[PDB]
């Protein structure tokens, strides 16, 4: 909830280019994002839609 | 240090528009956004060196 929206996006250290999206403060609204597969954050979101449901 | 270096750059609530440097984890070096003057986040420094020293 709304905290964890806040924290940079996370590619992490594995070598996967997954599409991922997260609260972006700036803009104000979910973007994308490539996630490795493993580590980074709370603010990982599979789609745009769930993205917005819980940070939108 | 460490922990507060991975909050996303918070330009907050208040009016103002004041150079201000935050450690990008993506880029793995300080950039500069806008602050306006209260509220936002640990991630704020008024120069590259101290957001450096803090992050880098």
């Amino acid at each position: 909830v709304r905290e964890v929206c806040s924290e940079q996006a996370e590619t992490g250290p594995c070598r996967a280019m997954i599409s991922r999206w997260y609260f972006d403060v700036t803009e104000g609204k979910c973007a994308p994002f490539f996630y490795g597969g493993c580590g980074g954050n709370r603010n990982n979101f599979d789609t745009e839609e769930y993205c917005m449901a819980v940070c939108g």
